[PDB]
């Protein structure tokens, strides 16, 4: 397992449901036995390594490959800085594997290779945004025929999910724009979601592979993981973007903040709203799960639907271990 | 007219003709009248603009959208140096404009803007010889290239990629063949296929394909008379190595550097007799209109590297 540099929980409180989840229960037993969908994955309670664990989900999933994919997004930073100062590198690297091992942990040596390299990418664009040509196209192109000959079913969407991401990045939200339901800023905060990306990367971690018409019964249940996912990284980012927004002026989008201003609170008592809100979407999964378990589902369709847990899950992990959220 | 920086000729040597050379007329008749697949050039003799002229080519034809392509390759270069001394910069740039406009001409206000780009991307490469940001910029580049020829354009990216892929003499023969060889071949077709409009299937080229290689041959041998110079200006200067025709032929026949000079510039005026040889038996055969119009075109190149090569500043010493 990857070691932690730390663990923080920015509103502390912690929680137990009243009702024993069944569903969820696979991460659990997890921990101890082989389950089906985690091979690849170890599996821990977060408290036994004292790191703060306010959720429902009784467990966290890693990937057991993570050092593979340290040296794949190595191999990759060192070919475009060839196309302090080190310190950046230092934490992009970290971040890029952090992230693709905990929130999809059923990556093998290989696939973790790939989430690796594409978090890289990514996390390499996005902070660019928040501040020869033919070679670095070069250096995508391979990335894109290592990805389509590892999965040659999902590597397409997984591709092309990047660059959907890419597209969405560069359309400007006005600094005069105010919501006035919460509702509503979650119909926003959910469209920076990149859940194209995110979909193809729970297909390609579990090896599975499912049409758009498949994903259809499991709408509910991806609106409420798109939901908790956007909505927990605002909680563990809200101190950080608070910091950059006196430093350079940079607004806070956070829901933190959307909620603060609706029902008039102080800051503290938003951020204690937003993480009991969190409680309850993690509950409104449950009861999903439950409701799709009685339909007839396909078993790549429910491996997808576990799949969307294992993300909220290692989305909490991370951003607890996470140093960028965790004073800054 | 693109205004011109310098002209100069290595050898010095002018042609004088025994024959008519009438396959060639064309770009005569297109200095005092319109001819068809020049409508989108400006034909005219470099003589006549001090430029010397040392070809049996009768007419250079440069495209008369090159402010355009001047607009074109200015806007992807900010874009590119957005992504992430400045002498290097307007060098690429006038370079990326002066070599497509010469050596393709029939290229219109748009097609000429695909080329001025395309030339940028391949130029700003050999010099070198946020990642998607970079990939970003050359997929517009690949739609924008595509929504204007939807058939031409893909050949003409993969062209592009295909170059970028590939990066002492006993005999000629064998440095011919080698020269051959480090043509860009894929890019050059296809931008005469855009330029000109038209469109032909590996099989419409058979035919052509005797041609064709003079025609590389042709572009390749003058571009090394011409560079000539600064690659042994820079062998005193930094002793980089000298891969030229002119150093080949002083070897082989145990020469002078004029006398290598003079024997490739008598070599390369053979050449042209042999593409007009050609074209004459050419027409005897059964050509397509657009089949004749890319033999045409080939001619059109060659007479453009000359010029374009005559019009380059580094080719020409510093």
């Amino acid at each position: 397992m990857r070691p932690i540099t730390c663990s923080f929980d920015p509103v502390g409180i912690s929680f137990q449901t009243e009702s024993k989840q069944e569903n969820f229960e696979f991460l659990r037993e997890a921990i101890s036995r082989s389950v089906p969908g985690l091979e690849n994955c170890n599996v821990f309670d977060p408290r036994s390594l004292g790191v703060p664990w306010p959720t429902s989900f009784p467990a966290a999933a890693q990937s057991k490959y993570w050092k593979d994919a340290e040296e794949a997004a190595a191999e990759l930073m060192d070919q475009i800085v060839a196309a302090k100062k080190a310190a950046k590198r230092r934490e992009l690297l970290d971040t890029s594997v952090s992230a693709p091992m905990n929130m999809f942990p059923a990556a093998n040596a290989p696939r973790a290779r790939i989430m690796a390299k594409a978090a890289l990418l990514i996390f390499m664009h996005d902070d660019v945004c928040e501040y020869d040509i033919l070679w670095q196209n070069r250096i995508f192109k391979e990335f894109s025929e290592e990805t389509n000959r590892e999965d040659p079913v999902v590597g397409p969407q997984f591709l092309q999910g990047i660059l959907n991401w890419v597209e969405h990045t560069r359309k400007a939200l006005p600094a005069s724009m105010t919501f006035r339901s919460f509702n509503e800023y979650i119909d926003y905060r959910i469209g920076d979601f990149a859940v194209d990306f995110c979909d193809a990367a729970i297909l390609l971690t579990c090896e599975i592979f499912l049409t758009p018409a498949d994903m259809e019964p499991l709408r509910k249940l991806h609106r409420l993981y798109m939901t908790h996912f956007s909505l927990t990284n605002d909680l563990y980012s809200f101190n950080k973007e608070v910091v950059a927004e006196q430093e350079t002026g940079s607004a806070v989008i956070n829901a933190v903040r959307v909620l603060e201003q609706l029902v008039d609170t102080s800051t503290r008592s938003a951020k204690v709203l937003l993480r009991a809100f969190l409680w309850d979407l993690e509950l409104q999964i449950h009861d999903e799960l439950t409701r799709l378990k009685g339909t007839d589902l396909t078993p790549s369709q429910w491996r997808f639907a576990r799949g969307m847990v294992e993300v909220c899950a290692g989305n909490i992990f991370y951003s607890a271990t996470c140093l960028r959220y965790a004073k800054p």
